């Protein structure tokens, strides 16, 4: 499925979707996206929405 | 405005959108996250829907 990261940082205010197997897959992606970009943030995520939310 | 990157990627196959002044920023914000995450490829510009594209 379609799953989004919404990306809080100081410098990294954005939108990224991928599709993945399942949410753990998904945020393991996004996990790497956000420590590439140097983001050191608090996650969260809405079921819902298939949405994590990275916030510095 | 905002501005879209399709990443096409070996290992990143995604969306990210942003909002930016000009495109000209737009794509250097761009340019940095490829770069940051390893993203070596070609880019591609679309003026009418304000997005671009780096394939690998
Ligand atoms: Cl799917
Ligand atoms: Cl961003
Ligand atoms: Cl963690
Ligand atoms: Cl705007
Ligand atoms: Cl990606
Ligand atoms: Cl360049
Ligand atoms: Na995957
Ligand atoms: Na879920
Ligand atoms: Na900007
Ligand atoms: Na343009
Ligand atoms: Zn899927
Ligand atoms: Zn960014
Ligand atoms: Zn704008
Ligand atoms: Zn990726």
């Amino acid at each position: 499925m379609t799953y989004k990261l919404i990306l809080n940082g100081k410098t990294h205010k954005g939108v990224l979707t991928i599709e993945a197997v399942d949410a753990a897959t998904a945020e393991k992606h996004f996990k790497q996206h956000a420590n590439d970009l140097g983001v050191d943030g608090e996650w969260t995520y809405d079921d819902a929405t298939k949405t994590f939310t990275v916030t510095e």
